[PDB]
């Protein structure tokens, strides 16, 4: 559902915050991990990340590329 968030630091750090046990952490857990790749496979959508680190994804049947993951309403 809604485990995990995104927050800045006190220097503008970027790490995820666990509000329903109110825990912290700065590695996204496998958990937030398999979700969205749960909802590319379902459109059609795969994840891979530049020379420059840069994360795009990309559909392999349409030739689609996106800098960010599709925004997929409830089904």
């Amino acid at each position: 559902m809604s485990i995990w968030k995104e927050a800045k630091d006190a220097s503008g750090r970027i790490y995820y915050y666990n509000t329903l046990t109110k825990k912290s952490t700065w590695e996204k857990p496998k958990e937030l991990i398999s979700q969205e790749e749960l909802l590319l496979r379902e459109n059609g959508w795969k994840a891979a990340k530049t020379a420059d680190g840069k994360v795009y994804y990309y559909n392999p049947t349409t030739r689609e590329t996106s800098w960010t993951i599709p925004a997929f309403e409830k089904k």
